[PDB]
This record gives C-alpha cells, structure tokens and sequence, in this order.
C-alpha cells in the first residue's frame, strides 16, 4: 500500500468518517489528471487507492472534501477542502501515509514516508 | 485590510520571513484567476493584499510557497507549497486572517475571522 490517507476529526476525538477525496497527479501539459479517489472507512483512513506499478514519480494532489463532512454534521466550516501537493518517488518507492487532523476552521496536516 | 496571511516556522520558532504567496479567485469556469500576491514580511505577514470593495464574495485560494522557503534554509520539504482554499461570505463586516504554521514535512492553517 504506497499511498494512504487518514483523517482525524479534532471536535469529536474520533476518527473522520465518510471522507471522500479525489487524487490528481500533474500531466506533461501541467494540467491535473484524475488519479484515484475514494472515502474513509469507519477507522478514518482510505487504503488501496493505488499500486506500486501504477504510482509512479510525479507532483500528486490529494483534495479533502472536509466541506462536505463539516456540513453533515450542522457545521459550516472555514475552507472547501484540504489540499495536499507533493513530489512521490523522485528517489525511488516510497510508502506515503497522508495525514490530516481536521477543526471547523483550522486543519493540520503532516506526511509519513518510509522506505 | 481584509485578507492578510501570516506565516510561523515551527523549526526555528520564529516568523517565516519572505514566503511568497499568490492569491487567486475562482472564476466560473472553474479555473483559477490571479487575484494578489505578495512575500511576507519580517513579522511574518502580508498586508495589503486586497481592498473591502474588490473582495467580494467568491471562493478564493492562497498559495503559499513552501518549497522555496525550505530550500533557502537547506531543509529537504515534503509539500510543493501550501494551499488555502475557502469561501468568503458577507455576514457582517469581517476581516480574514489565515495563517500557516510551517514545519518541513507538516503544516497546519487556520483562519481568524473577526469584525
Ligand atoms: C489524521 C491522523 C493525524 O493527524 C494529525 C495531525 C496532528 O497535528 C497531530 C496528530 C495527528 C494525527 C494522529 O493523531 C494520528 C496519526 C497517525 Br499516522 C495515526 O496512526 C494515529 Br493512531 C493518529
Ligand atoms: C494561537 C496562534 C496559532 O496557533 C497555531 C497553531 C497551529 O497548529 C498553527 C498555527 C497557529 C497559530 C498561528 O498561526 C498564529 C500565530 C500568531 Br503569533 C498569530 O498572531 C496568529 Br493571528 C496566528
């Protein structure tokens, strides 16, 4: 599992529920393509949005739908989404884990990659 | 002022000084339009940027650029910048404040919005 993202809900002390998010990766042309997508499981993460083979180096971007989940839960929050742009496997395979703590008008993220 | 954006560094525990950021609007169709732009200051901040009368209501996204700032400390970053994408809402007289706490593999953002 090279790339995986877990979320944290920081009003309720649980984790984020029913994120979806949408991963883009930056095309020769600079334009964003479609790259995976998919929502959290009750634990708060999204595993199997793609594979080694296929996640090769690039500039990726995964979008947070955190509106969506603040609305659901009566909440009108600060920003659309979250948003997390980075440069994967420039010096080989790495395993990323995406994190992201989320508060109505604040969110905090940080990367774990291994080797 | 009614959007100014402050910037901390988390590994020097001190303003993040002459970070460069753009400022863009969405425009309908969908893409993302130059706004305003500027480079902290030695407080960390950036003033100035818009007037009451251009910022209307819109979705606006501030992106800060991150990478640069890393390099220059010959730190290795994770993210290729920051990104900060929110709705601006008339309810009231308000000012906007965002800020980004910066450390080489994490960030976090929050706005204060105050009258
Ligand atoms: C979304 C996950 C997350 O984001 C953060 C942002 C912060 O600033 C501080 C803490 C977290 C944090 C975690 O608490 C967390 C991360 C992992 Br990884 C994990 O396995 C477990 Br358990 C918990
Ligand atoms: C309580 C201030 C604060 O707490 C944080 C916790 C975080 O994780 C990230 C960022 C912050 C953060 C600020 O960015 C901030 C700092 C000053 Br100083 C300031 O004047 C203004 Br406005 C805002």
């Amino acid at each position: 599992c090279p790339l995986m993202v877990k979320v944290l809900d920081a009003v309720r002390g649980s984790p984020a529920i029913n994120v979806a998010m949408h991963v883009f990766r930056k095309a020769a042309d600079d334009t964003w393509e479609p790259f995976a997508s998919g929502k959290t499981s009750e634990s708060g993460e999204l595993h199997g949005l793609t594979t080694e083979e296929e996640f090769v180096e690039g500039i990726y971007k995964v979008e947070i739908d955190t509106k969506s989940y603040w609305k659901a839960l009566g909440i009108s929050p600060f920003h659309e989404h979250a948003e997390v742009v980075f440069t994967a496997n420039d010096s080989g395979p790495r395993r990323y884990t995406i994190a992201a703590l989320l508060s109505p008008y604040s969110y905090s993220t940080t990367a774990v990659v291994t080797n």
